[PDB]
């Protein structure tokens, strides 16, 4: 245009200057009607949004999922039908640290995967562990607070962390996994991902299986030592973010193979470990892995904030053929994510490009702040006599199950082999090597250093419950100093 | 898709039912993981946004502006060059009432006009009056609060309104206009619009004129009586909204002619009324109207909320060739609108379709909640060595003026004919007819009924200052009851 | 202080002027560092908060509840033990109109009552009707949207309202009540309040009764005609608000008597009308009213916004001895209110004085915006070893019940006398008088005027289902015009 | 109370369990009406607020300021009158990193000090440097973005930082200070604080001086090496936060002495360095330091979030006797802080206990979200006839100055010794030691490693402009690798 200057204000008119304010002479005050200054500063002041809680610190990439086996006998979901290729988005993260925190702290890592399927966005929001610390969502707020900062000093605190874990012994399986080698992945490319929960798969005939998801890295599982991780935390707080971005940019596209475990509907009720208990794995002897397909990440974001920070994943984002399960943790998650995203991003978070599905949305939601894609004169109510369609399926849902009882607050009933310490003990005695046990003792003793004496004594009892020998070695190492 | 049901959730998957919740059997409780119920209720709960303050209650339409005369000697603005046609949006409103308040209350009406020009959105945010009640923005918050509700009872209150007006005698010109016939327009189609403020026009050679805008209705000015307006308020609270929507729908497209008054830069400093005082008109004897063009409204909104409620107008939205003026009220407005819109709508209010310009925006603003149109890897700083342009014009701005003095808080200096009551007195004695004066006395006496005695006595003095005779008639009518 | 000026800025320093802005000389521009101007305008721009949806328009008063009978055999709740006196807050409202809408429109009225009890705030959030239009919360968003504005024009629309009601015939009982005399209360003092839902009462021995609440006005039930209500809507949009405020100010304190109906736990499952269906009343022949006590309103708010607009009521605010019931509508409400209030007011809405309980709050919630009353160094997790207490009751809850079934979306099962039109027909034929039936025909025919022909035909069928004779009279009146 | 359980919900009623959710039998789904679960999760999801931008990462303490000298000849401010003792709050921070970022990165440190004075909160919001990188606020948004993350990868980037600095050569003085020893303080206790800007002091007779503030640590200035800082960043990201909290807890109370430089009003216009240019120091030869008093920090926060994270400091928080100056940067800050705080914390941020003044606030601001301390029935407008006071001082303000010119966007005029590189050159050649110059060369060469070649070449030219020798050594070190 004839009056252009190189940039505009928000109304599209020339900005005049991005470098100097509007003043009364060169020595005078800034005037109130420097609207370019006001607009740019007001926007700057509103750039930051609340960080996620948990999983604030993370990054990710786009890719593709390709089905390479036939699992139509287990699910009718379009995404998993033979040959299907689907675009994906994967965000990796740590659990406890804030936006600016080092990537190489000892922590659980998130593995949040979206499939842009032809029947909607399917989100599989997993971790780099098959289990979690808890089995009821009422405890989750407590757990995450115990992993963050003391209320007075603003410092993370080992006493608080161990006080919570030792008073919640359901934590023992995941704490063992976390304190083992896998607590410190070398890169996100060299860790596995897991759904952790049991999900329901429903086939075209209406038959149900309980499934676990396992994403096995084709780059192998590789871990850092405590010393190596500390050093990297000081040298490069964004070590994992950079590693992923630079690997993809140079064409070194990471891959994972997806396998499921499939338990028949009726055997879910009788298996010796509760499949609806998030602190339990399903033995690969009883239920071996079945191959589904391969995930590849092959495209970096163009804008990290718009495509990764503003991405909103939810386990509630199921597609036909895939349902939730009786797992209390999973049912808590069905509520919590969308709720957080309305505050963190806004009411219309799911209209942002990264969160939009590929298929047509026809949803009964109107108005609200920042409504970019309005529904014109579509009817706002159902049934209507205006030809604007609605859903009205009645009766049992395809992805459901049964329940019976009185309203209660209590622990899940124990199956034959259920307890708090058994699987942890197997991991320590049978899965770890001798050298991994030595490292484990050092890791756990390091973590208990400076823990208040009463809590430290409870931690020794906890580790002896996991394994009498490991527990004694940890106590001896702590007392040796 | 094969599993469709008639509508979707927000992730695009089938909703299953828009009519029944997910329960444990037909008689059981609703389950927490009824995510369709949660999403639709959470969205419903976030549909309402803060109403505008002031001007909450309003509606509008799209149209066109066509230049039919040559005013290139006064401005280089593209919108006003010979022959130019521009799409427009016009929102009409009342000042004091809330979202659900009757259209036919006695009030100032807003006349908010946007031109989608080739060099950006130009907003002329006017009223149905050429003047306003005040001449310094510090008093505006006080004024609007006095026009709303008492803090204890939540009732509008005549005592509060007259207490403010009589203690702020600058109000007299606009209060006279408001209490006259034009306080009650029959329809928005039958009222005039005015910029009210003086604006600066700059031509291609850099010469400046001070201008006033006058939009003269081609449907004439027609008004209701007090009794007629009261009756309509009870029968149809949305009388004006409906009138406009139904007039356009049946092809009865309303029109206004735009005229300006143009005062040479140097005569602005010497004119006998202060052109930078928003309580003053410029006499049509001294500065006659010059025709510019014609505004037509010819298209109803498709979605009232997205296109009218979410529209964000600002006097700060100037285009090259048009600037603000020394008027303190106008300079206050340059800050206030954008600020309100960041809270009312959101940081990215100007990315909503109705607020987007027609030309390319290249603005240094990134991130924030609800960022729909991201800037990819564009540089976030200036100067940069990446070929992402910026503005850096130095020296006096084209749409500026001079100032000199010490930092002060005080009234504007009086010109030869400036005072608080003169122009009001002219309106009453010379512009109104005899019958309009009779109606005026009745209107003002009605408004003063039940005003607390000390404030009512100050109101009699105020009206006698406007005109000794009108004031005595008002006092006599009030005392007669 | 020695430098005082009459008012302060937000930091407590002298404001200097509430009336003039800071300028470069008397004729110069406003400077950016007029911080008093900025602060007052930025606050002004953030004064408005989202209106409630529904029930935007309302007002209320404080009072007292006094138990005058013995109902300890039905509940252990402290509020209802013999002799107990409790402070109360009552907010009245209409359902569909916005903040500025006339009080005297035909509508359901809200009757929202809080008791500040010694074991927490007990909220009984009722209406001026014992029933509602719907029995599943999934339909509530649809219903409220159908009662508001068309998406294109922003007008309320009779076709939309009747299209929703006739396609949802469960609506017939409440629509009959609404179109009858009680749709237009003369004052809030002259209407009854009802809980509408069945609630659970639990006594000290753990025995359960299902209860309905009935608040019978001691001023009687008095109603306006259509013509009278229209006239008042034009003359005084705040007629009910003013009536209540002025009645209390002059010592005319309104009173209601509270009665319950009490159904034994086991008879709830077998009664011939479903007590868990919000469209049904419980016959006073089967279950007569039992007197509890008297509510009096005797104190106006000191600040309407802080004490009434910012009040946050929720059916989830139960106290020991009182629980929710299997009613799907009530269980939907347990989620929805708190969710809306977090957006409308803020995360810490329940720390505002009006929403705070009288007893000590010891809640596991920390941080968030606007945290006025912080918890110092209290532990943020449970169990802790720091002596900060927590709750851990296990097993069946005292205020619970049983369920069994598969996850389904379907209508509640019908009891012996359940249907959509029976109770409506009783209200029309047996409860109304002859003159009330004549008025009813006129009201309903008036409401159907200008309803689109296909929807109007469905409305005639609907009214004939209610009562063959009333339906024919309505059709004949509509066709007569 | 008789039904207590150990904790409450938000309404004060017993929570029943903080550890288990409400389910249909022990194996069943969670019910929607688990309101304790919903409330605790909804609050958890709203705990995080937007981090500050800049200065996200910080901590602080309470203390006292004691005047020990007589400066009444320079100011009438109550806080600085002989003998006066005032409570203080001090927040320390880094500029560029996010909430979780290591304390021991090379950066400017903030020194934000509040005095709770008897005439309002006085905020002196300083840095650990007397200068800044820029002299016009229009460039500040650009600068801070260049110090944060690349838009595509989310990585901090040396090229972006040096591209901005070398294209903005006004940056040279502060960049030299930053790349010197003081870029890495050992603890916050061992750094100085400075106002950086010139402020105006006005005495009881109305005489003005331009002042600079200098807070000289009584613990001395001590710094880390690059290697030491890197190591600590990996071992303890919260090293400075912990150091301060633990020093105060053990009674090792840090102290600073406050000195001012005082330039007579008229000499401000003629001094050879522009005192209104934030990139310039005032020579201690021309204007020696004058002692005022001593700051001590002696009390840790009880709640870090409520007292430190939610603290809202602003340079606009002046008190009588202290004003802003012509410095464009300072005038930009007068707007920006309050604006950011309305979004970050909320409209009523200044009612939170930490932000409240000690004296009585009488401010014309009403309503808004989260209004804890309402104004009852106080008048909402001025003048009023209700005895609610207001300010109306007219004429020149006590803390003002003069201006004259046309509206312009351009660089400040140069004084006799003003340029971009002179003071930087003095710091390098005269203030640093030989060993500090060696470390400087290593620091700057390290920072330029991997900077894109075109930008690196501009950086060599920039450092040669600072000092021909230092610049050549830096170039040689970079090329040596
Ligand atoms: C009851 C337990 C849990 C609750 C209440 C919960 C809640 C949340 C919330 C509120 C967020 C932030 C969402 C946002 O702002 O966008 C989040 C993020 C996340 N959660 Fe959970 N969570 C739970 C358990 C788990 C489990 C068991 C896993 C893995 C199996 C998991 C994996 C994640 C991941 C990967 C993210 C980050 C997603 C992303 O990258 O955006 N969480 N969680
Ligand atoms: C210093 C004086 C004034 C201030 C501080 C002020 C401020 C405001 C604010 C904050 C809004 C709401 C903006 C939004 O949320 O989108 C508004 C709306 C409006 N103002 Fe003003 N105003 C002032 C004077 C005037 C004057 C003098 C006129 C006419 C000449 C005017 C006409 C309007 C109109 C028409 C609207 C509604 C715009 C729309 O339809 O969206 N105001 N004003």
């Amino acid at each position: 245009t004839p009056h252009a200057t190189g940039s505009t204000r928000q109304n599209g008119a020339p900005a005049v200057s991005d470098r100097q304010s509007l003043t009364v002479g060169s020595e005078g005050p800034i005037v109130l009607h420097d609207t370019h200054l006001l607009e740019t500063h007001q926007h700057f002041n509103r750039m930051n949004i609340p960080e996620r809680r948990p999983h604030a610190k993370g990054s990710g990439a786009f890719g593709e999922f390709e089905v390479t086996e036939d699992v139509s006998k287990y699910t009718k979901a379009l995404v998993f039908q033979p040959g299907t290729k689907t675009e994906t988005l994967l965000r990796f993260s740590t659990v406890a640290g804030e936006l600016g925190s080092p990537d190489t702290w000892r922590d659980v890592r998130g593995f949040a995967l979206r499939f842009y399927t032809e029947e909607g966005n399917y989100d599989l929001v997993g971790n780099n562990t098959p289990i979690f610390f808890l089995r009821d969502p009422m405890k989750f707020t407590h757990f995450i607070r115990s992993q963050k900062r003391l209320p007075d000093s603003g410092l993370r605190d080992a006493t608080m962390q161990w006080d919570f874990w030792t008073n919640n012994p359901e934590s023992a399986h995941q704490v063992t996994y976390l304190m083992g080698p896998r607590g410190l992945p070398r890169t996100w490319r060299e860790m596995n991902g897991y759904g952790s929960h049991t999900y329901l798969w429903v086939n075209a005939q209406g038959e149900k299986h309980w499934v676990k998801y396992h994403f096995i890295s084709q780059q192998g599982v590789h871990n850092l030592s405590n010393d190596e991780a500390t050093k990297i935390a000081g040298e490069n707080a964004d070590f994992h973010r950079q590693d992923l971005f630079e690997s993809i940019a140079k064409g070194d596209h990471p891959k994972w193979d997806l396998y499921i475990q499939a338990i028949p509907y009726e055997e879910g009720k009788t298996y010796r470990f509760n499949p609806f208990d998030l602190t339990k794995t399903i033995s690969q002897k009883d239920y071996p892995r079945i191959k589904v397909g391969t995930l590849t990440l092959n495209r970096n974001p163009e804008n990290h904030f718009a495509q990764i920070e503003s991405a909103a994943f939810s386990p509630s984002n199921t597609v036909p053929g895939i349902g939730l399960s009786p797992d209390r943790m999973l049912l808590g998650r069905a509520f919590a994510y969308h709720d957080a995203q309305l505050y963190r991003v806004g009411a219309h978070v799911n209209q942002l490009p990264v969160n939009r599905p590929k298929n047509a949305v026809h949803n009964y939601a109107f108005e609200g702040q920042m409504w970019y894609d309005h529904t014109g004169d579509r009817s706002t109510y159902v049934p209507n006599s205006n030809g604007d369609s609605w859903s009205d399926e009645t009766g049992p849902v395809d992805d459901g199950w049964e329940a019976d009882g009185t309203l209660t607050r209590e622990a899940q009933a124990l199956r034959a082999d259920d307890d708090d310490f058994g699987q942890a003990g197997t991991l320590v005695r049978e899965v770890f090597s001798d050298q991994e046990r030595d490292d484990f003792v050092e890791t756990v003793a390091g973590a208990l250093k400076g823990v208040r004496q009463d809590v430290q004594a409870r931690a020794f009892e906890y580790w002896k419950n996991v394994d009498a020998t490991i527990g004694q070695r940890i106590e001896d190492e702590v007392k040796r100093h």
